[PDB]
Order: structure tokens, then sequence, then C-alpha cells
């Protein structure tokens, strides 16, 4: 039996991440991640403060952010509390367990001081899980493994989509859902957030496809969609959001009955 | 069947980034890439200007650099130049072909300005080779595609690494090669380069595994040893350098004949 994002919020083995972010889908009524996919802090931060009611989540692009610095991320942060949303870097993680682990802490862009939430592929095997938990339990974060792409070609499907729901299965202290086209893991305490959403049938000229936030949430059974395009490119990226948000959010309650 | 790097490097398929590569490798009499996976500009550099004589390529990774600027890669550029060798950025691109464009050429660090090789999972499809050769291909730069992982659990393997060889095969304009463990392909004009690579028997704690020299270019059949923690830990770099220089090298000579 479905259970309602409020409720799911209160499960035993629920992560804290999830909860948080479970309790203010159902408060603000969205299951809504912007893709925040913009070159410049000022773009990033207007559209983080205009979108932010609408949204439960802003999937951030650090590594396209030209002038990128930690006050930039201060105030994103400053917004989000104000706002209510999560902070989601999309940055994915794909590598043995001691270089995520750096990844993650260090550099300039220092991740994990700001993301509620990353995303890694399972490709290299358990350690990535290990060595970005080394830096993210510590700071309270939550992780979503990759378990299906959107791209024309992935090889992200049967088995691999599998490990990566044992994967995510086996470190529960840490992840706490996925990346994927559809419900992949039977455990409500999982999220699942869909890339790859547009309400118009298409796809872009570098293989991404899309599908209909009533075919990802209602049918294929995701919780949360993530759109970029369809929302940037809009003239108008206000209603465009609460276009998309009304719409996964009725997919959401009609599979709730 | 064997030929040297010198006679490889005039194939007739071959890239110009491969040949320059395989001149130097020949020159130099090494197959040894530097993997200077440390957190300061300094450290970077001093290993950069002492090792250069020694190494073929250095690998950078950008993400884990704490003080990072272009002026930084610019002095590196001179040493690459000066010492001749190559400049391979680690970052494992693995997202929409439309996201890694960016991500290659942009933001903070503009990879594709500097960097004469990245490195591509192929877990999102094909879409991820075009998005990269949209940027590197006018700069003259090459990629390298991940067909297998050194970690425990790597699910680089089967028909995925079969995938990798064939995308590489068929963007062979600006595919040069593979991040592998073992020879993956016939074609004498891609490049094989091998990580998890040390004279020791053993791994890390977070699912690193490691394979000898003499195992890895000698029974394997890959080209080009990638050494971090082998080199970077020791007292002394340049002694060590040498040491995994020799190894891979006599390795190389005598599968040759
Ligand atoms: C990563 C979240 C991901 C995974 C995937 O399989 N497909 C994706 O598209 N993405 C990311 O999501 C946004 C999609 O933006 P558009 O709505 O297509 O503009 C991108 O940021 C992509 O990298
Ligand atoms: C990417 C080059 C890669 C792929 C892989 O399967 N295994 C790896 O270890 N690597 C990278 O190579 C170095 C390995 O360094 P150590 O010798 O283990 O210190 C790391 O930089 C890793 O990311």
């Amino acid at each position: 039996m479905e259970l309602s994002f409020g409720a799911r919020a209160e499960l035993p083995r629920i992560h804290p991440v999830a909860s948080k972010l479970l309790r203010l889908m159902q408060k603000k009524e969205t299951n809504l991640c912007l893709s925040a996919d913009v070159s410049l802090a000022r773009e990033l931060l207007q559209l983080a403060d205009a979108l932010g009611p609408s949204i439960c989540m802003l999937k951030t692009h650090v590594d396209i952010l030209n002038d990128f610095t930690l006050d930039v991320m201060k105030e994103l942060i400053t917004l989000a509390k104000c706002h209510e949303f999560l902070i989601f870097e999309n940055r994915k993680f794909a590598d043995i367990g001691n270089t995520v682990k750096k990844q993650y802490e260090g550099g300039i862009f220092k991740i994990a001081s700001w993301a509620d939430l990353v995303n890694a592929h399972v490709v290299p095997g358990s350690g990535v899980v290990k060595g970005l938990q080394e830096v993210g339990l510590p700071l309270h974060r939550g992780c979503l493994l990759i378990a299906e792409m959107s791209s024309t070609g992935s090889l992200a499907t049967g088995d691999y989509t599998r490990a990566a729901v044992r994967m995510a299965e086996e470190h529960s202290e840490f992840v706490v859902g996925f990346i994927s086209g559809s419900r992949v893991s039977m455990k409500p305490e999982f999220l699942h957030l869909t890339p790859g959403v547009q309400l118009e049938a298409g796809g872009d000229n570098l293989g991404q496809q899309y599908n209909s936030p009533q075919e990802v949430i209602g049918k294929r059974g995701s919780d949360i969609i993530i759109v970029g395009r369809g929302i940037i490119s809009a003239a108008d990226r206000l209603e465009a959001a609460e276009m998309y948000r009304k719409a996964a959010w009725e997919a959401y309650l009609s599979r709730l009955g």
C-alpha cells in the first residue's frame, strides 16, 4: 500500500535528509527539483529566489559556474532555508573511493560543505559509496545512486540497475535513494528522482530523451521530477515551474488514491 | 605483430595527440603516467618539474586542487613543453552530452583549454563522447574511454567493456584510447592506460586493487601505467618514478621481441 510523502518522512528507517525533504514536499505540495544549469552566480541566485516556493530541491551545477565562490553558496543556503528546499549538487561522482572522497570534501568547491545531497555512479563498485560516506556522514549528508540514465544508449540497465539497488540497500545510513527513470526499489524509505522530463515529447541533439511528469511519477512510480531546460528556456520561468509542479503533484496524488 | 611506440606514432589512422604521445614515449623511454593526486599547486608543480623527464604524461586532478588558478595551469603547460609530457585531466566525465560539453569547456577550470587528454565513462551512451567532441575536436584534444576499472566490484566488465570498445571505434576522430586493466582493442592505433598499479601486491581501504607494471604491461598487454600513491607516498618521489619507469619500459621492451 502506497504511503504519502508525509508518512514516508516518519518511517523508522528513514534517513534524516530524506525525512526533511519528504516533509517539505508535503508542506509545499511540490515534488519538483529545478536543474539550475546556468553559467553565472547571479542567474543561480535569481532562479533560486524566484522559483524557491515552487520546488522541493535545487540541483546545482558548480562545475559550470564561471564565478563560483563559497560566498555564493552561503547565500544559496540562506535562500534554501528561507524558501525551504534542499540543495543537490549535480556532479556525477564516478571514481574509486579514495579519489571521490577528496573530490567531495575538497578542492575549490568543497561540495560536502554546502550540498545536502550528491549523486554517484555505481560503476566503480561500492567503494565509491564508502569513500563519499566517510565525508558525508559526519556532515549529515545523503547520497543518490544512479541506477538508470535518461540518455540514448545508457548502459545503466538490467544487472547494473540491480547492482545499484543492492548497493543502496547495503549503505542505507548514507544512500537515501536513486537517480532513475522509474521506481527501482520496493522500499519506501528510498527516494526516486527522475531527470529527462518535459511536458512534450522529444529529446535534445546530444542524446537526452524526455518523458512527461505523468509518465514518470504516475505510471513509472518515481517521486520527484528533475527539470532544467523545460523551465529555464521558457519565457515565463515561474509559470513553467508551476506547470511542472502541478503536473508532478497531481500525478503523485493520483497514484496515492 | 607487435609494433614499437615509435612505429605506432606513424600508423595511418593515428590521432595527432596520440602520435605526439607515442613519439615522446619512444624518445624518452617512458610509458609512465604520474597521477598527481595532491592538493597544493606548489606540490603539483614541484612534482611536474622534478619528475617531468621520467614521465610521458601527468594526470592532473583539478577537482582536488585547493589553490587552483588558470595561472597554475599556465606554469604546468610550460613544464609539459619543457620536459615533453602530455597533460591528462582525471575528471571522469559521466553525464549526458549537453552537460559534459559545458563541464569540459567551462566553469572556473576551463579544462579543455589546458588538458591534452580527458577521460569519460561510457554508461550514459555515446552522447557523452559526442558532447566532449564538440569542444575538443578543434582544439586537437583526445579522449580515453573507461572500459574497465581497477576497483573491487567494478561493473565495467563483459558487455559494458565491449560497448566501450565499440564506442571508441566509432568515434576515432576524438577517442584515442582507453582506461583499462588490459588490452581491450586489437587496433594498435588505440592507447591502453592502466591505473591500479604498484610494485608491491595489495590495495587500499576503499576498494582500490593493485597489479604490478610487469603484469599489466607485460602479460595484460597495456601501454602505459598510471601510478599515484606508489610514487606520491615515497619519501623520494623521483627515485620512485624511476623505478616505475624502468619496470614499465622493460616490460614493454620484452613483449616486443
Ligand atoms: C543527472 C541528475 C542526470 C542523469 C540522467 O540520467 N539524466 C540527466 O539529464 N541528468 C541531469 O539532469 C539534468 C537534465 O536537464 P534537462 O531537463 O535535460 O535540461 C541535467 O543536469 C543532467 O545532467
Ligand atoms: C581513473 C584514471 C581511474 C580509473 C580506475 O579504474 N582506477 C583508478 O585508480 N583511476 C585513477 O587512477 C589513480 C589511481 O591512483 P593510485 O595509484 O591508486 O594512487 C586515481 O587518481 C584514480 O582516480
